[PDB]
């Protein structure tokens, strides 16, 4: 079991200058011929030549056109091809090989594979070695000359990186295409696509150089009409990188291709970005609203990698956050600018605080730059991506827009066309920090701890106000709990964006201020503060931390109503709910523990309910923001605050709180549901493929949120609203009608209606599957059995498997059924999936991440299932490593 260490990085004793590939696609096999023009590096110590090569069938291998003899000159163990040093030349040489691979049976979706009738590659991170032999690591930069041959009728469209230099006919109904890509690239960015693809195209003219760029978006014929939004998103991404960063696309063409079978969202292969169909295709008739924001973010993300990942490369896989964290940060800036809705930033914070905080307090906790790995694929995490994006975003908060843009340009100019590390990025930002602070002694050495220290910091406050002195003090403390990665945690450089609200009039008392907390504790004093303020802390969620505001609910209500910052208002509401949840949770738990015949529950704060009503009734307030305020915090956010969490007691606590609020606001919720109809469901632009209105989609989110609240409350005659909602032309509405009808006798009637509406579109059927999976049904186990038998069957499509099972794992009462039946069900699916797709089997482990945070009985049931999965003789290296780390073994 090999463990790779970050501190062990050493450049290779070899160089690969040129790759010349011939990929011959046939009915039952693909033949791959490859010539590597190689050299000996200055780091060479006369070692054996070792190539990565996984599952390759060797026809022949040669050095300088001399065939090598198996056993005497080379060994191959289905993982590593070792050429004994005595047979390796001492100067420039050619290594050649001919191997056979089988894309048709490649269900792992890594290397070269078949997705429906499209042949497609996936090389990141270690997939290139599944195509041909290589020193499969990102610092091995080479030029690529690639020829693809295939049956013309089955595969008329052939694509790879670089310029298409030749197209030729081959006897027997075959054809070929040659692509030459002269700029150096790592092998993970190589890609090839063959299929009967249809396209939409456009020309984009760059801002400064005025270069004409050809943009092509591809899919199978049936779904070509769903590519228009992706094309608009690509134009928007190009414009944003030019406008904000002054960055222009350098190539003559950019291809985007949608495939049905994909492990993740998309992949940034140079000039040939490949996408999960669910992250590229959409139509107003056949997609839910979420598809629009998803395509915008994913198209944006892969486009932004052209600089942060493609032009500026990674030295090694330990630097992953350098491309992933930075690109998620670029994607988030872009989406905030494109949507112009406060909910975009809130959605990012909601994701981090629920999912990433759970990971950071779990046995899987790691820094954004880990010190070791066994399985590289298990490094692609919410910590590396999302905490990494927040670490990248803190540089912008610290420096401000002007100096951040200066530091970013320094990073690009210094590292363009080269490999880079997290230190190179920090160095560039430090140069901008020195410029901003107007002193060359200033540094960001302490900032590096954000890359090496795991765990979420806790930031707590105490306040003081002297009315006579007009002097206000904010005492701040930071603390990170020790974990398995560091016995001793050090204080971080934490930027605290702050405001001071006058409680008398809700006005700002001070200008924009970012407190730079660099010690374990500090006291920040403010003079000429005329009245005791209410502090607005961590505006825009300025640091990825647990905020302990120490404010009363009266102060939190005033911020919720009057503060200027969307995050602080949202957070103040979150904190009020958390204080209520913890109180009622303890009250129900004590009643259950003591077997009480009667007991009391603390009611929901009446002034808090009044504030929710005030905000909901405000016609000038944001519909997206309103949907957050009426929703309780996520279960995965709540679990970070409760030890030995009893899921039944939490379900009872949530039910009580929602009923308490609904008993006062249902008539308001109903009135709003009806009044929002006209604007939310406006059909004016339904047949305009490019007209996307994020505010209108948020108005639909609010209506669908209110309808769910009203249906759960059994609001008088709400079933009439539900049935009418099922007739809407918008899938977000008609699929909502299915989910909310779970509380009524008409559920199966809507189940059949919505299935009929969804069945003829691959992606919409996956959305219908998700809706069914998350339906709050008492007969959910019987329903999942019906989906398996009638719809899912033996599908190996990751979108199908994930749609049926993952939404169900969010069902608090049912997935966590005390018998352990839900844990048993998901473990059976993990083990079955692991046989063909280890990466998807590991994704399916997601509900087990919080195992040691639940009540002792559920901890025991989850652990038993993970130990059963670990005992499987055929377990993959990926799943084994993941479960060993998760179970602290
Ligand atoms: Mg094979
Ligand atoms: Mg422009
Ligand atoms: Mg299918
Ligand atoms: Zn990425």
């Amino acid at each position: 079991p090999k463990i790779h260490y970050r501190k062990d990085y050493k450049p290779s004793g070899f160089i690969i200058n040129q790759v010349t590939l011939n990929i011959n696609i046939h009915d039952q096999e693909t033949i791959v011929r490859s010539v590597l023009d190689m050299d000996i590096s200055k780091h060479n110590v006369g070692e054996d030549l070792v190539f990565d090569g996984v599952g390759l069938k060797i026809n022949e291998i040669s050095i300088n056109n001399k065939k090598l003899v198996e056993g005497e000159e080379y060994t191959y163990d289905n993982e590593f091809l070792t050429i004994f040093s005595k047979f390796v030349p001492k100067s420039k040489f050619a290594f050649s090989s001919e191997v056979i691979i089988h894309p048709e049976t490649n269900y792992a979706l890594t290397g070269l594979y078949k997705s429906k009738n499209i042949i497609v590659s996936q090389c990141e991170a270690t997939g290139f070695r599944r195509i041909t032999f290589f020193i499969d690591r990102p610092d091995m930069m080479a030029k690529y000359d690639v020829t693809v041959t295939a049956d013309k009728e089955k595969y008329p469209v052939l694509l790879s990186n670089g310029d298409k230099v030749n197209e030729f006919e081959i006897p027997g109904g075959r054809h070929g295409a040659r692509f030459n890509d002269p700029p150096l690239k790592p092998c993970y960015l190589f890609a090839v696509v063959a299929g009967d693809l249809k396209h939409l195209s456009a020309t984009y003219i760059t801002k400064y150089t005025k270069k004409k760029v050809e943009l092509y978006v591809f899919s199978e014929e049936k779904y070509v009409s769903k590519l228009q939004w992706a094309l608009e998103c690509l134009k928007k991404s190009m414009a944003f990188d030019e406008d904000y960063f002054g960055l222009e696309y350098d190539l003559s063409r950019l291809n985007l291709v949608a495939v049905s079978d994909f492990n993740v969202g998309a992949m940034e292969n140079k000039g040939l970005n490949i996408f999960n169909a669910n992250s590229l295709l959409a139509s107003k008739k056949n997609s839910i609203d979420f598809s629009y924001a998803r395509i915008l973010t994913v198209v944006g993300h892969e486009y932004f990698h052209q600089y942060t990942g493609n032009r500026v490369t990674l030295r090694d896989w330990f630097q992953l956050t350098l491309k992933e964290g930075l690109t998620v940060h670029r994607e988030n800036l872009f989406s905030e600018e494109m949507t112009k809705t406060v909910t975009t930033r809130l959605s990012h914070v909601d994701l981090l605080r629920s999912v990433q905080f759970l990971e950071d307090s779990s046995p899987l906790s790691h820094p954004i730059r880990p010190e070791s790995y066994v399985s590289m694929a298990n490094f692609y995490t919410t910590t590396v991506y999302d905490k990494g994006s927040e670490v990248m975003r803190m540089y912008l908060t610290i420096l401000g827009e002007e100096y951040y843009k200066k530091g970013f340009d320094i990073y690009i100019k210094k590292n363009d066309g080269n490999t880079a590390t997290c230190e190179d990025f920090n160095y560039a930002m430090e140069q901008a920090y020195k410029m901003k602070k107007a002193d060359n002694s200033a540094n960001l050495n302490q900032y590096l701890l954000w890359f090496s220290q795991s765990g979420t910091p806790h930031v707590s406050f105490k306040y003081n106000y002297d009315a006579e002195k007009k002097q206000y003090s904010i005492h701040v403390n930071q603390y990170t709990k020790p974990d398995e990665n560091q016995k001793e945690k050090k204080p971080l450089f934490i930027p605290i964006s702050v405001g001071l609200i006058n409680p008398e009039n809700g006005k700002e008392m001070i200008s924009q201020t970012t407190l730079e907390l660099t010690k374990e504790s500090d006291t920040f004093v403010f003079n000429n503060i005329a009245v005791k303020p209410i502090p607005s802390l961590f505006r825009g969620f300025s640091a990825p931390v647990y905020i302990e505001d120490q404010l009363t609910d009266e102060e939190r209500i005033l911020l919720l109503k009057y503060d200027s910052d969307a995050f602080v208002r949202y957070n103040s509401c979150t904190n009020i709910y958390m204080k209520q949840i913890l109180m009622n949770y303890n009250e129900f738990l004590k009643a259950k523990n003591e077997k009480l015949e009667s007991f009391q529950l603390t009611p929901v704060n009446a002034q808090f309910i009044d504030a929710i009503k005030y905000l909901l009734e405000d016609p000038h307030a944001d519909a997206g923001f309103k949907s957050y305020i009426v929703s309780l915090p996520q279960d995965r956010y709540i679990i970070n605050f409760v030890s030995n969490l009893d899921t039944d007691v939490l379900a009872d606590t949530k039910e009580y709180i929602y009923k308490q609020i609904g008993d006062k606001l249902n008539d308001v919720y109903y009135k709003m549901f009806k009044s929002l109809e006209a604007k939310a469901d406006d059909l004016t632009y339904f047949n305009d493929e490019s007209h996307v209105d994020f505010d209108q989609m948020n108005m639909r989110t609010l209506r669908n949120t209110l309808l769910s609240l009203l249906s759960k409350a059994q609001y008088p005659n709400i079933l009439n609203e539900i049935i009418e909602h099922s007739k809407s032309p918008y899938p977000s509405n008609w699929l909502t009608s299915l989910s909310v009808s779970a509380y009524f006798d008409k559920y199966f009637e809507l189940y059949d209606k919505t299935y009929k509406l969804s069945k003829d579109d691959e992606l919409l059927l996956q959305e219908w599957l998700k809706t069914v999976s998350r339906s709050d049904r008492k007969d959910i186990y019987e329903i999942l059995k019906k989906l398996e038998n009638e719809v899912l069957k033996d599908s190996k499509n990751p979108n199908d498997i994930r749609a049926v099972y993952l939404p169900f794992t969010n069902n608090l009462r049912r997935f966590h059924d005390i018998s352990g039946k839900g844990y048993k069900l998901i473990a059976e699916v993990i083990t079955k999936t692991d046989k063909f797709n280890p990466m998807v089997a590991t994704q399916l482990c997601e509900p087990f991440k919080l195992w040691n945070k639940l009540d002792t009985k559920r901890q025991e049931l989850m652990l038993n299932e993970m130990n059963t999965m670990l005992q499987e003789p055929q377990i993959s290296n990926n799943l084994k490593e993941y479960l060993l780390r998760l179970t602290n073994k």
